């Protein structure tokens, strides 16, 4: 089954090719499930025409007001007011931007703001087969925004407090989330060894019965340099070409789990370069597109099979996983068990006479 949205052609990650995630399979068993919700621990979304009617509301974890760029600590809101930073903010040596983001050389940089949580999202949702715009790998799934990313990314704390009530657990100080999450997307990371802070969320999350996709790491270097990719109880995800190659970028070893595409990802996102503007689709590289490809199959095997444990889908998803081409740069000890294959891991429950 193919939708008939204007931009799915220039979505190759879907298609079947050397590189792709095989979709069309997968769909003539399930085209999502609204019983099954995915997480999207991010930057927050945009209503875009062509998302917002699979978004469910959130919740805004960013503590701190300068980063949230929302006039407000945590906060029941999840949109994405924008995540921008000028070069002022990150040189004022008086300012809580300072020397927040450094490039290769130690140097400060100042971005324009990336609505990331909206392509990630649009990635696993985007409303499908509407005739307009991209499509996503569950048309009829939800979306749970889970705001922790803002101006200059975000803490420790404040994601880890994100994962937690993704998945219906309990934090001091917000409410209960009436829609838990069983895939929980994390296209973000941060240096150093897997920090207890998270290793304690991820634990807690697992046992609750959610699965955590994460991104490896855009940083050439070995995955255990990145958490929570390098957690244990997650799936870490590295980044592949339209040729089933390994992306340049992409962070690699023993602890990923598996590949996805990950290199000129097209799918929703806004013009604008500081707030909101207007909707638009943008192409966008890293480990952060292979991470929704590989929660969206999740989530879809899910709606096939709702009786899939967290370690029977790990284990699917494994063994269905394509072998990478001769000459890919990838191998099951650096780039996980093989290129995604949802046509091949979505799996319908069995039928039984009545
Ligand atoms: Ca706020
Ligand atoms: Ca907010
Ligand atoms: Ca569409």
């Amino acid at each position: 089954l193919v939708p008939n949205d204007t931009r799915y052609s220039e979505q190759w990650g879907y298609a079947s090719g050397v590189g792709g995630a095989n979709l069309p399979k997968a769909w003539d068993i399930t085209t999502g499930s609204d019983k099954v919700v995915v997480a999207v621990v991010d930057t927050g979304y945009r209503p875009h025409a062509d998302l917002a009617a699979n978004i469910l509301p959130g919740y805004d974890f960013i503590s701190d007001p300068d980063s949230a760029n929302d006039g407000n600590g945590r906060d029941n809101n999840a949109a994405d007011p924008g995540d921008w930073v000028t070069q002022q903010e990150v040189d004022d040596p008086n300012g809580p931007f300072y020397r927040c983001q450094l490039d290769q050389f130690g140097n400060t940089f100042a971005s324009n703001s990336s609505w990331h949580g909206t392509h990630v999202a649009g990635t696993i949702g985007a409303v499908s087969n509407n005739g307009t715009g991209v499509a996503g790998i569950s048309w009829k799934g939800k979306i749970l925004p889970v705001r922790v990313l803002g101006k200059c990314g975000g803490t420790l704390s404040d994601i880890a407090d994100g994962m937690r009530w993704a998945a219906g657990l309990s934090v001091p100080g917000a409410p209960a989330n009436p829609n838990p999450a069983s895939v929980l997307n994390f296209s973000l990371g941060g240096g150093g060894s897997c920090s207890r802070t998270y290793q304690n969320a991820i634990n807690a999350v697992v046992a609750k019965g959610a699965t955590v996709v994460v991104a490896a790491g855009n940083e050439a270097s070995p995955v255990s340099s990145s958490q929570p990719a390098n957690c244990q109880n997650v799936i870490a995800v590295a980044a592949t070409d339209i040729n089933g190659r390994r992306a340049s970028f992409t962070n690699t070893g023993s602890l990923v789990k598996i590949a996805a595409p990950g290199v000129n990802i097209l799918s929703t996102l806004n013009s604008g370069t500081k707030s909101p503007a207007a909707d638009s689709y943008a192409s966008y590289n890293g480990t952060s597109m292979a991470t929704p490809h590989v929660a969206g199959t999740v989530a879809l095997m899910l709606a096939a099979n709702g009786s899939l444990t967290p370690s029977q889908i790990l284990q699917k998803l494994q063994a269905s996983a394509r072998p990478f081409p001769s000459g890919s740069g990838c191998s099951t000890s650096t780039c996980g068990a093989g290129l995604l294959d949802a046509g091949a891991a979505v799996n319908a429950a069995r039928q039984h006479h009545h």
